[PDB]
DNA sequence: GGTAGACCTGGACGC
DNA sequence: GCGTCCAGTCTACC
């Protein structure tokens, strides 16, 4: 009972709450939907990760969002902690406003929006966004997953063991900058974006100004921010989309993949317009992007978030 | 400025 | 069982 991964049944005492009605947020549907890959569901409806440095376990209830942390004598999470987790699933920002209003000027979200609630967007460290998605590229969620795992395991600070699983931090810019780390990855599997990773683990680092440059496009302009990422190797359009969207605060940033061009031709009978090509490309995908947030405004990312994570379920 | 394949790696087909 | 197909970014021309 001490030992292994915790539930909410078998040790009671360790477990605070959060006020949280599923309509604001499914775990669910929410952590294995690609945003972050590192949440796994260690027992059923119990979801495991490391979050703001420490390894946590998270289920919830109809109106309750349970909490419990591993750090010495187990204890209960603290208010500060509390507020950590948060911030992560950015819990002010209310997930009821938004659906009306995306559902109110779109019906086709209506529709799809009443089977699929809770679905928000993480706040995610600029790094490890920044290098899972760059290992995203033409790439599946499922593959995506283990090759996160086995980078933060070859690379990233051991934090505890649960059970037979040993958490790691996300590496650092330093760590993925080492020698021989492109190598090392390739042996891991991450096929030719090991070289992105180093590349632009090296290039931030040695050409940038280093952690300060990503950390300061935050209050930089969405225009800015997907600008300045598409310097770095192995980030296009998607990635830096993603990356401004799920860790800089640009809710208007739309990733454009496979997933949202079969939803923009099947569900709205998209077709580029002051484009001539009518294929996915540079152009057309970024009309695409601006004809997502056209129709849904502001948050054009958070609403995309909700159809993408929907489109996964096929 | 705007298109071609080429591209690591498996799960999933189709044959 | 073996050969496609599929889940973005980059480079070589046009
Ligand atoms: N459009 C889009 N593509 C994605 N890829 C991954 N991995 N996550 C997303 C997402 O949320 N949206
Ligand atoms: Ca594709």
């Amino acid at each position: 009972g001490s030992e292994g991964h915790r539930t909410l049944a078998s040790t009671p005492a360790l477990w605070a709450s959060i006020p949280c009605p599923r309509s604001e947020l499914r775990l669910d549907l929410v952590l294995p939907s690609g945003q972050s890959f590192r949440w796994r569901e260690q027992s059923p409806a119990h979801w495991s990760g490391v979050l703001a440095d420490q390894v946590w376990t998270l289920t919830q209830t109809e109106e309750q969002l349970h909490c419990t942390v591993y750090r010495s004598q187990a204890s209960r999470p603290t208010p500060d902690e509390l507020e950590a987790v948060r911030k992560y699933f950015q819990l002010d920002v209310t997930l009821a406003q938004l659906y009306h209003h995306w559902g109110s000027v779109d019906s086709h979200f209506q529709e799809v929006a009443q089977k699929f609630q809770g679905v928000r967007l993480l706040r995610q460290d600029p790094i490890e966004c920044l290098f899972s998605f760059i290992c995203s590229s033409n790439n599946n969620i499922a593959r995506i997953t283990g090759m996160v795992e086995r980078l933060c395991q070859a690379f990233g600070p051991r934090l505890i063991q649960l059970d037979d699983v040993t958490y790691h931090g996300f590496p650092s810019l330093q760590a993925l900058a080492g020698p021989e780390v492109e190598a090392h990855l390739r042996k891991l599997g991450l096929g030719y974006r090991a070289r992105y990773v180093s590349a632009s683990a090296r290039a931030i680092l040695e050409e940038q100004g280093g952690l300060a440059w990503l950390q300061q496009l935050r209050e930089s302009s969405y225009e800015e921010a997907h600008k300045a990422l598409c310097i770095l190797p192995g980030v296009g359009t998607k990635v830096a989309d993603c990356i401004c969207l799920m860790a800089l605060d640009k809710p208007q940033a739309v990733p454009v993949d496979v997933h949202m061009w079969h939803i923009a031709q099947r569900d709205y009978s998209w077709h580029p317009t002051t484009s001539q090509a009518k294929g996915p490309s540079p152009q057309t995908n970024k009309e695409l992007g601006n004809f997502f947030r056209s129709l849904w405004g502001p948050y054009a990312g958070w609403a995309q978030a909700v159809l993408f994570s929907a489109d996964l379920r096929q």
